[PDB]
């Protein structure tokens, strides 16, 4: 979407995978989908280095609205959001953050509340850009196909007409099977800076995996479409909650970079452990995750040794590699050469490895290395030609 | 089977899981299957409690075998074993281990290594006996089904013949499908002392999810087949490993213990972690998985929120209760009452914790409570009536 929003992939946090529909702060204040909620995660991401890093977006999911007014005006659930969203996008934008929201394109919300049929597109948008929001995620349930045919474009079009920059975040994909025909990605493109192409993800290697299989059974469609201000979404990062192994946890981190994807957190900031941390602020990480070139990567390489090896081509000649053990026995000594993963011919390279920081110089085409893989592991290389 | 062993499941350490098939000493010294790798993890296993917690077993798996002498006798690889069998024997049990070792009833080992066909069951045996060796896992690979239904009894009758008390764990019903009519439980738990009743356990927690449901799924079958001296085996412990978070490391601890499983650990107890040995050593945890009734426990309730409970009678009218959330969201909150999970009359009961501690008092069955579990976790209580506690301080004696 040409609104010169996104050139990278947006990096956040949401509310969603982690806090779901909660609503019962009655018996679980901390937790529940409320304006405290939402100033507390503001805060961890102001004061502990999560902005700094790049983590800007701040966004709300399902199970914030209240109800219509008498105008017809969306509002949020009053105790829930008791001084409402103008006061909320003030204090995130306060502390140098941006604020998302959400809406739905049909007669509900997937959980339940007030959707934004065809009749309110424009007025929600309208809201929206008066309350100061930087970004909406529209999603798509309790619609028909028709309905969201017109109503996406029709979205992205109110949006422009406020005159506010609020990025866009399309769910239409994801309720039509993600694929051509029913999907056109080029459309999209035009429309949307960023869309949902697949399953929810859930909190469990299996859902990783899942949604991982789909992009690289489909990457000669996806890779292509992405690009800076139009990006392929697998949707949220796992790290920090339950269901991942370490190992598990920084596989998600590199092969979401390794595909130019958003790194949307979904976790309790107020109580990450510092490992994860560690993987989610790596600087080398995000500046790939953050490359101006915006390409998304592929899968170049399946053994039978279930190691699967993914690239991206990066800013200045360089590379991400991505070494990735779908082994469930013990670690790999996975011996390989840049000459067997495609790599141009009579150039020295240097490779530095993202997790341990090492540094391994004076690669030739032809020289033989070994990298140690965990099972459902990875090992990174950023790498690039030297003198 | 009546041997006199394993009337506890057994606790260890098996080789398999973490370390499998690498041979490659030249290249990778400290992991490869070798004298030094068991010796290490015999070090391990009396300096850094696990012996003194009842982990006991230290267990060698496939690929051990040198070949044959001679006269058909079973060395061990001359290069990775070069002090032999006997040393090591003696070194494990100078350090108050047990030391079991592998051998396939058939053509070759899985991994291609000399068999125990037939006409070697007995030579192996009194090989085995004469090593002191402490338990036997004999695997089923390159065998017909007409071969193991001689071999396994074969095996059992040659081991009695020895005069060692030789623990027997046999891999048959895994090679038959795990279930009647091919497998015959009777059978079996006269002549094993546990078996290996399915699939072979991946460092994955959908491995781990598979076996419970198939164990679950055919609970009515396999429960009542465990007990003191005979043990339904789902497999090896995988925590300490790659591939299990810390909520479903815990999970499969509990699980374990409720099943009346072995807990054969298969990691590096070099390098585990202190969150992980503190799963592992859990006295608590330990004393459940080790009760003296050998009663296995069954899953009792299952609801549309996808939490479970599994449920373990126990000694003096104690039980265990393993509340498990197969949800993939957040934490939930499981409202529940012990007259909801099938605790009938009004006896008053105490739960301890087993993962926090905490004593939760005063639950009669109407009594509404609310466990908070994780995603892919558990929370487990060991529960008893409350008279329990008075009871066993009023016990009298005498000298005899
Ligand atoms: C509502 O919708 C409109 C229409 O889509 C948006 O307007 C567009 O906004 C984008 C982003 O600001 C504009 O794109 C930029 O144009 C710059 C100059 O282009 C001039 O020349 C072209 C022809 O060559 C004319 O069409 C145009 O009128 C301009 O006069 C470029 O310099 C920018 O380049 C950027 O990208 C390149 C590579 O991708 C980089 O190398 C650069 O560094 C730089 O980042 C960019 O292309 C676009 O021109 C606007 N179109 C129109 C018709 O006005 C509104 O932004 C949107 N409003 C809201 C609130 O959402
Ligand atoms: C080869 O195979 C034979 C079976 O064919 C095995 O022989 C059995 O060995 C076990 C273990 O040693 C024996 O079990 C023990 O019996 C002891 C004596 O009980 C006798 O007396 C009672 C009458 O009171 C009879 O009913 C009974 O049949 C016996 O004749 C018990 O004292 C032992 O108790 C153990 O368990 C209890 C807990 O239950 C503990 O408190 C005790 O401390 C103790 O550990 C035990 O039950 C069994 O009797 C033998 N059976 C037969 C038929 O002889 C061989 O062991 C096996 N050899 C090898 C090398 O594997
Ligand atoms: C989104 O909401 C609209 C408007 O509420 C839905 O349309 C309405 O749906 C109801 C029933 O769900 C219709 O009632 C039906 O009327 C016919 C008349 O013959 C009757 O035979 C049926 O038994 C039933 O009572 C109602 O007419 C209709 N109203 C309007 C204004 O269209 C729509 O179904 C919802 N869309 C989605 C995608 O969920
Ligand atoms: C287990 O082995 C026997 C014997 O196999 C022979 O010796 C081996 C070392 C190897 O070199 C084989 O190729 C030899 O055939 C197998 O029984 C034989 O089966 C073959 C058919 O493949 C048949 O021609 C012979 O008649 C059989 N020989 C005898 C002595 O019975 C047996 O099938 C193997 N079992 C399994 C489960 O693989
Ligand atoms: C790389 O390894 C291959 C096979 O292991 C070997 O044949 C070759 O000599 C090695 N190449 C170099 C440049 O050392
Ligand atoms: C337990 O909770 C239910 C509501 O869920 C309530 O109706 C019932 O009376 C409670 N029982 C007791 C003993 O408090
Ligand atoms: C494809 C899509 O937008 N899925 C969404 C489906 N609906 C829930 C909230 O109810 C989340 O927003 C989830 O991310
Ligand atoms: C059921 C069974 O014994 N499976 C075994 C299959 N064979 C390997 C060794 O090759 C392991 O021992 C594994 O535990």
């Amino acid at each position: 979407l040409d609104n010169g929003l996104l050139q990278t992939p947006p990096m956040g946090w949401l509310a969603w995978e982690r806090f779901r529909c909660n609503i019962n702060c009655d018996e679980d204040p901390k937790n529940c989908i409320s304006e405290q909620l939402f100033m507390e995660m503001a805060d961890r991401m102001a004061q502990d280095g999560w902005r700094d890093m790049g983590y800007t977006y701040l966004n709300i999911d399902d199970c914030w609205i209240g109800g219509r007014d008498a105008s017809g005006r969306l509002m949020p659930d009053p105790k829930r959001f008791p001084h409402g969203i103008p006061f909320l996008a003030d204090y995130v934008h306060s502390l140098g953050l941006k604020l998302g929201i959400y809406a739905d394109m049909g007669n509900f919300t997937c959980m339940g509340y007030p959707g934004t049929t065809l009749d309110k597109v424009v007025q929600d948008a309208q809201t929206f850009a008066e309350w100061k929001v930087d970004m909406l995620k529209l999603d798509g349930c309790f619609s028909t196909p028709e309905e969201r045919a017109q109503g996406y474009p029709k979205m992205a079009a109110a949006l422009n007409a406020t005159g506010r920059p609020i990025a866009f975040s399309c769910s239409w994909p994801a309720y039509e099977g993600g694929l051509p025909p029913r999907v056109q990605y080029s459309l999209l493109a035009d429309i949307c800076n960023l869309w949902r192409n697949y399953d929810d993800i859930q909190d469990s290697w299996w859902s990783v995996l899942s949604i991982l299989n789909w992009f690289v059974e489909h990457q000669d469609i996806l890779q292509p479409v992405a690009g800076p201000g139009h990006w392929n979404d697998p949707d949220m990062l796992l790290i920090g909650n339950f269901g991942l192994s370490l190992e598990q946890s920084r596989a998600q981190m590199a092969l979401w970079t390794v595909l130019a994807a958003p790194l949307l957190m979904s976790t309790d900031l107020r109580t990450i452990s510092a490992q994860n941390m560690d993987i989610l602020q790596n600087p080398l990480m995000i500046k790939i995750n953050q490359d101006p070139l915006g390409i998304q990567g592929r899968r170049i390489h399946k053994e039978k040794s279930l190691i699967e090896v993914y690239m991206r081509p990066l800013s200045n000649k360089a590379s991400a590699l991505v070494f990735f053990s779908c082994r469930t026995d013990m670690p790999y000594r996975y011996h390989s050469s840049l000459g067997q993963l495609n790599f141009t011919g009579s150039v020295i390279y240097e490779a530095q490895d993202v997790y341990s920081g090492d540094i391994i110089s004076g690669l030739r085409d032809e020289t033989n290395f070994t990298v140690i893989i965990n099972p459902s592991g990875v090992v990174m290389w950023y790498l690039y030609p030297i003198k």
